[PDB]
């Protein structure tokens, strides 16, 4: 790969996370470009298994997908990507900033993530783990889809039933997850299905249960969520449709919107 860079060119500065996969750092590339750097522990995971997230990232390029910059392919492995200054969308919604986010910023964020996924749709990829913990936020409220560790070319509260039960993962099961993501945005990052354990969630959703309209969220936005949660996967809307609806929301759908205490 022309993706390869020399080890001298990477300076790992501040640690940002741990795991069984390894760890993630903020750093510099070529002493100029700020970057996110992902480490594998040479022992714990397969080298080929860790490198697969990068393999898929080489083919995909879009302004709302976190961009690969470089790799170090030999053990110890490093994966260099663009640095997203504000952490995961989940931490952003739950944190100091969440207090001031109102519906117009939240729906814009939704529109951006929809655009990223529309690209994934057009390329015939599936993400399979779309949720606020796997979206990253940059300067100026930019949201980008991250973490294609599971993403192929054909977490039960975020997973569509047909996927969780029978392994049928498609772009339409991603659309379900997007519905769940809309509730994370509109509740400031609260865990979906509050007070329900996982075993209870599978049961309920199979029997037709769906989350109610979150406090102060317009019913038209809840109705979009319910479209993303249709039992029949092929009756769920496309990411191209969702992008456009969200982009146009405040003119076409909710032109009379007024600010409230939380949304
Ligand atoms: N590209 C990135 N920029 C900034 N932080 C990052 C990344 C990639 N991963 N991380 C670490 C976050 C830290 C918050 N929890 C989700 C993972």
């Amino acid at each position: 790969d022309a993706w390869e860079i020399p080890r001298e060119s990477l300076r790992l500065e501040v640690k940002l996370g741990q795991g069984c996969f390894g760890e993630v750092w903020m750093g510099t590339w070529n002493g100029t470009t700020r970057v996110a750097i992902k480490t594998l522990k040479p022992g714990t995971m397969s080298p080929e298994a860790f490198l697969q997230e990068a393999q898929v990232m080489k083919k995909l390029r879009h302004e709302k997908l976190v961009q690969l910059y470089a790799v170090v392919s030999e053990e110890p492995i490093y994966i260099v990507t663009e640095y997203m200054s504000k952490g995961s969308l989940l931490d952003f919604l739950k944190g100091e900033m969440g207090k001031y986010l109102r519906l117009p910023q939240l729906v814009d964020m939704a529109a951006q993530i929809a655009s990223g996924m529309a690209y994934v749709e057009r390329m015939n990829y599936v993400h399979r783990d779309l949720r606020a913990a796997n979206i990253l936020v940059g300067e100026n409220l930019v949201c980008k889809v991250a973490d294609f560790g599971l993403a192929r070319l054909i977490p039960i509260k975020w997973t569509a039933p047909e996927a969780a039960l029978y392994g049928r993962f498609t772009i339409k099961s991603d659309v379900w997850s997007f519905g769940i993501l809309l509730t994370e945005l509109t509740t400031k990052g609260r865990v979906p299905y509050p007070g329900m354990v996982n075993r209870e969630v599978l049961d309920q959703v199979e029997r037709g249960y769906r989350m109610p309209c979150p406090p102060e969220c317009p019913e038209s936005l809840h109705d979009l969520m319910c479209q993303c949660w249709r039992k029949d996967p092929e009756e769920r809307p496309t990411f191209e449709y969702l992008q456009a609806f969200l982009e146009d929301y405040f003119t076409s759908t909710e032109p009379q919107y007024q600010p409230g205490e939380n949304l």
